[PDB]
């Protein structure tokens, strides 16, 4: 029995491509530059983001939606990079999940003391297609609770190139990061990286 339903954790399965990754993570923001978007009540999320890929998730108007284009730049977000996408078909597949082709990848950057609040992925117009996370840098720790809020909280600490591919009933739960504690990798020097692929395009957008 596994500790969430759905969930595929494979640890340290991107740790070989990790370097690749991050030249690559730094290849995207200079094009579009992680930026703290601006939450609900107005606040500015303490996490830094980006994407890559044809869709890209962002803030529009009171509203949070996939955009075809980065409103900071008002062009389109980079391609998605080699690396990202064979890292993520490799998980996909190995996960029961050979037909996942993401058309966007959220970039996470968390600073020490960043945290990600309670929420859930349903953004996407197919929820039986997963959410692969790759994890880099300072090790966080993941927690997630159930299909509504209030639910009991379970936490996991998530380090350096550990994937998890969040399908079945984990594809849906709230979940979130907890402050992040200082430190130092090598590759990352004080900071944690997460890629989370995407399929965010209809399949429509596939033909
Ligand atoms: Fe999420």
């Amino acid at each position: 029995e596994p500790l969430a339903a759905g969930a595929v954790i494979l640890r340290r399965f991107a740790f070989n491509a990790a370097e690749q990754l991050i030249r690559d993570i730094n290849d995207v923001a200079s094009q579009s530059p992680f930026r703290q978007m601006v939450t609900p009540g107005g606040y500015t999320m303490s996490v830094a983001m980006t994407n890559c890929g044809h869709l890209g998730w962002t803030t529009h108007r009171q509203g949070y939606l996939y955009s075809p284009i980065d409103p900071q730049t008002n062009k389109p977000w980079p391609a998605m990079p080699q690396s990202f996408h064979n890292l993520c078909q490799r998980a996909a597949t190995a996960a029961g999940y050979p037909d996942f082709q993401p058309d966007a990848c959220l970039i996470n950057r968390y600073a020490p003391g960043a945290k990600l609040s309670l929420h859930q992925d349903k953004d996407e117009p197919d929820l039986r297609a997963p959410i692969v996370s790759v994890s880099l840098g300072l090790p966080a720790i993941f927690q997630f609770g159930g299909l509504k809020r209030n639910d009991p909280l379970k936490r996991l600490l998530l380090e350096h190139g550990d994937v998890v591919v969040w399908g079945g009933e984990s594809r849906l739960f709230y979940h979130g990061i907890q402050p992040l504690k200082a430190g130092f990798h090598p590759l990352t020097i004080d900071c944690r990286y997460n890629l989370t692929f995407r399929q965010a395009g209809k399949k429509e957008n596939l033909y």
